[PDB]
């Protein structure tokens, strides 16, 4: 049997109480409400912040929504961190990870701009990377907007939002924005196809994320299986940025992780390969419920510092 | 200050932190989640019971979905439990209740019937009381869907269950069905209107249940102030069947659990009250997080089988 | 015209046939050997019980006597049963009560130990409520004499012995005996004033106590009207101990009852309220003369192990 | 044109001037007094420390000559570093690596332990890993002629020390000393073969080592191809330490270095690769003639102290 520590395996047990339906059995808007209710008691309260403001910048399809995290009111030129949620393109907004970003910008001391992506099964792929992708080029222009200026921008994001992390580091990588990315941090992240994968098979159920919940995501998003926006492990890693590769051990795609940061190694590529033991996917927004994994996060926050120099 | 119970107070200190939004400041959506969250987190697994199967019964705006609960895959003629769940007319389904509807199964060794009734706001009053009256003279009726014959009913809810569980009786004592009422059970009701009473201003905030979600719920359900079918305390409690009244000492709405049985006993009815010492409303659903509160559901069945003979 | 059961009219009737004086026609000694004839006449038989007894203990005028009743010669620590008997604080004694002694003892498989208390008029009002005080806590003391350990005492009394056993509660509440009242179970008890209830006028004659009586008894026991020990509904009730109240619904202090039980319920107490419909006054002691009264004897008993857990 | 530091394109040129005789072309003292010379001026001068004391310890062959490397005199428990250097398991010792070790010290407020294991041909595999095991596990044990006590060991090492801070860790692993490995630091190692590799056939020549000198070590340590202990990239990977790898861009066995970040990756453990951009192996003793390779040396230096946390 897998290692679980006991806080995380308290929670598993809780969740296998409930047992709800799943994802596909309910409506959509039940489904991202579900979302919403787990983070919301799952997760620790936000940090209070000087800077916690909604703005908006053009996308290809209209108006891109974003939230601006900063714990001071005025900074001088340096990194900004563009965010990306996960929920499997399908769920999931700025609210379902807004106290995980007052965690980042309060620890970190850099500004955050989360992007409110239009979603799947109604904007399916690429919509969520082309809105990921302006967000970022916009935030990487320093617009008078958002009242500090970036020297560098710094993608991350958990799970689809890792994917999505990825994906933006790549076109920005091919086609540079104002500024550079400076360091990449995709969250227990898909770069490759889970389907086949060893960890999707052992962890296929009892691990928060589920294997029924990928395919429910999977079916609504269509990403091609083809397409290096979709699967970014097909992408060019020979410029990749440096980067932050963090995974959880009873994860169902933390091969697909595993596969990301030994691609970065196979093209001679800085990495850092974090995997958070005896944990699962989704470990940033359970902090109050697993209160160990505050630990974890703060591991990754260690890693961005050292990262940035 | 009032008497907590160390496990209920961890429990009331893990909400505050947590420091959630009001119902009223949510989606109506993630309200309804956020309900599913909570019990589904905080009670304890399902029993394992022989049958578990999910039906339906005319009703006058359609069909009503139940569910039926037994440990017995066949049984001879008894009472059926008649259950109708928490959750302000608004909130709560066949799914946040589930786990305590097997434990009344398992423990009274009796059949039970749950009852999906239609929701305020989009069904205000009184439908919630059109469907828990049809479907309860429906099991009344011994069905052969049902497979268990009735020699009488006995309707049981929670919170707004506890106020249907009070009109149903009143409506089948004025209008017999084909079996009687043998004994009703109201768990921290509803039966008088709460506002100007002592535990409502003592409990408004930090007991689970607060006065922002009574008035939450109250808006939206719409039941009119005059009308025994909203405020069952104006009723003719002459004729009342055998009764169980629960409580909890730290509910808002404890008086009006008090108002009901003080005036059973002023009709000269039989009656057990129960107030219990420490915990808060909804104590028979967070029997995980909270354990002693499992002893309190205890009680209340050693009462039922006291009151059924 | 009251519900009246078929058994319980035609024993009226027979009362009404045989036309016997008032107890103010009576001498005292008359009026004390017609209650003995009454319940000789109309209670069931004594059980055979391994243990019947008389004791005395020490009481604030000289040495109370007291009777022992015991299914079992040896038995395990548990609760102790203290009875209380009627009639008025001016008759009775522990052979009126005999009978129905050994039920209680028979049917709960505990000991019980009946309090011959002084009488008015020769000694009024406080002189029995400190005698059933006194014998109470020397039960609660586990003494030598009593031969078997107490863990909690319950008093238990009929009408005036009803009014006693509220009082010993309250008076146990305030000064603690060595062991807990751990249940009280007042049956007709004589709570509140009865003067001006719709109950006394409703049933002020021919319902075996009259009107007529309890102003007899009245005038001799010399209660004060403003004192506690005298109209406990007076009393605090908010550490009331587990209780059940037993009325009868033809009975002129049957308002008394309810009044008791509401203010239970209205100070947060938990307490079983049972009327029994269609009797009278006395019915624990006319067993064989109506004998449904019977099974209202053992609806009390069944609340009683309920109640104990 | 792979891309070089102008500094590091310098030293390769003055280094192509001099056309030295290569390894082979030397004798053996001759060719360990060259390397004696090319670190002598190459690298930057000893930091000054309150500790530099000569040690050793029981060896399997005899002593084991150890240097203590502090820049204090007296400290609290914490890790201890165990320092293997390069040279082909043929040439340098305490010396060609003694300022190195100075700045180790120095930079990161630990202790260090520098090993003179045993030198091939003289002495062929394993009796290099024997030693480095050997002397690892005695500061392990924090022995009183130490001076400090180890809570952990940190192994490192440049080339074939990074061979060996593997192979210890893994024989570590297998088999406990006292206190744990709780970091590893393997510079350019020696993991896998490098016979095949693509660096080695695009820099075996013109990158201070070259293949002619790998063949020349090969042949006098005589390693067994299918041991772990000379090719720990064939031992048990998933339990390895917290892994440092660092490698550089121009390496012939650069390869090697990805093979091993690989294998842990792919095993789930914690790793930070960096490959240092333009510069060659050996980087960490040339920092006076290529002053840019000091910034190298701080980089591994900062991801030591975020890995310890
Ligand atoms: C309801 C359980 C958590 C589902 C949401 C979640 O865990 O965030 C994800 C985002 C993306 C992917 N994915 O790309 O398969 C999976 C998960
Ligand atoms: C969010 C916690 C309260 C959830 C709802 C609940 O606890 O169940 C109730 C049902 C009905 C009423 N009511 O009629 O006011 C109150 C509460
Ligand atoms: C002969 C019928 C009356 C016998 C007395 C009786 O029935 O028991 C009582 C005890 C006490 C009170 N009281 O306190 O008013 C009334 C009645
Ligand atoms: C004459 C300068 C190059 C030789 C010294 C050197 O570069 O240190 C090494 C140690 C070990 C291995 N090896 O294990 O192949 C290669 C190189
Ligand atoms: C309203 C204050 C709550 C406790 C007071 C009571 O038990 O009636």
């Amino acid at each position: 049997t897998p290692f679980i520590r006991p806080d995380m395996k308290a929670f598993l047990e809780a969740i296998a109480a409930m047992a709800g339906p799943t994802l596909a059995e309910m409506t959509l808007e039940e489904a991202r409400a579900s979302y919403v209710a787990l983070h919301g008691m799952a997760d620790r309260p936000a940090r209070e912040l000087a800077v916690i403001r909604n703005l908006s910048c053009p996308g290809p399809a209209g108006d891109i929504p974003l939230r601006l995290y900063d714990a001071r009111e005025s900074r001088e030129a340096g990194p900004v961190i563009t965010f990306y949620h996960g929920g499997g393109f399908v769920i999931g907004d700025l609210d379902t990870h807004h106290n995980l970003c007052t965690e980042i910008a309060a620890l970190m001391d850099l500004p955050v701009v989360a992007v409110d992506y239009r979603l799947a099964p109604e904007h399916p792929f690429p919509a969520a990377i082309e809105d990921c992708e302006a967000a970022t080029r916009w935030v990487a222009s320093s617009p008078s907007e958002l009242g500090r200026t970036a020297s560098g921008v710094i993608p991350i994001g958990d799970s689809a939002g890792g994917n999505a992390t990825i994906v933006v580091s790549q076109l920005l990588g091919a086609k540079p924005a104002d500024v550079p990315v400076v360091l990449q941090v995709p969250i227990f992240p898909l770069a490759s196809d889970a389907v086949g994968s060893a960890s999707l098979e052992a962890f296929a159920e009892g691990f928060v994320l589920t294997k029924a919940s990928i395919e429910f995501f999977d079916t609504a998003y269509k990403a091609d299986r083809a397409d290096p926006r979709g699967f970014p492990i097909l992408g060019d890693h020979t410029a990749a940025p440096p980067t932050i590769v963090a995974t959880a051990s009873l994860d169902p795609i933390r091969d697909s992780g595993r596969d990301y940061a030994k691609a970065l190694v196979e093209a001679g590529r800085d990495v850092v390969y974090l995997e958070m033991e005896g944990v699962t996917h989704s470990f940033t927004n359970i902090r109050a419920a697993v209160p160990s994994t505050q630990g974890d996060l703060e591991r990754i926050i260690a890693a961005m510092k050292m990262m940035l120099g």
